[PDB]
C-alpha cells in the first residue's frame, strides 16, 4: 500500500538511548548503532510481512492486523506483538515482562518514518525507497 516496498535506512536519532532503555548490552548496541538495514514490506491478503535485512542480522515478522503473535526481536527479547492500522499509521506494541515498547511506522512525503518509544526515550528512524 503506502507501505509496500524496499526501504533503506537513511537517518536515525536516539537509537542507542532506545536500545539502552530496552536493556540491550553494549556489544549488541554497538552492532546495531551503525547498521543501515533495508526494510522490505509486502502484503498478501490478510498477511503483512516485514523483513529487516542487514549485514550482521536479519529478522522477519508476518502478521494479521489485530492478532497477537510471538516475536523474537533482533536483540533476543521474547515478546508478544500486536500491530494495528490507526489513521494510516501501522502501530506495533511489544509486551514482555510487564514492559512495553511501541513502534509506529508512517509514510510522509518520500519517507517511511519509524518512531520507537520506550519509557522517556523516543527514537526516530527514516527510510527512503531503495
Ligand atoms: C536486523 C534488524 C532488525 C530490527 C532493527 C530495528 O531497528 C527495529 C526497530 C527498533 C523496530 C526499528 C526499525 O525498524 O528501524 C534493526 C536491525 Br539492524
Amino acid at each position: 500500500d503506502a507501505f509496500v516496498g524496499t526501504w533503506k535506512l537513511v537517518s536515525s536519532e536516539n537509537f542507542d538511548d532506545y536500545m539502552k532503555e530496552l536493556g540491550v548490552g553494549f556489544a549488541t548496541r554497538k552492532m546495531g548503532g551503525m547498521a543501515k538495514p533495508n526494510c522490505i514490506i509486502s502484503v498478501n491478503g490478510d498477511v503483512i510481512t516485514i523483513k529487516t535485512e542487514s549485514t550482521l542480522k536479519n529478522t522477519e515478522i508476518s502478521f494479521i492486523l489485530g492478532q497477537e503473535f510471538d516475536e523474537v526481536t533482533a536483540d533476543d527479547r521474547k515478546v508478544k506483538s500486536t500491530i494495528t492500522l490507526d489513521g494510516g499509521v501501522l502501530v506495533q506494541v511489544q509486551k514482555w515482562d510487564g514492559k512495553s515498547t511501541t513502534i509506529k511506522r508512517k509514510r510522509e512525503d518520500d519517507k517511511l518514518v519509524v518512531e520507537c518509544v520506550m519509557k522517556g526515550v523516543t527514537c526516530t528512524r527514516v527510510y527512503e525507497r531503495a
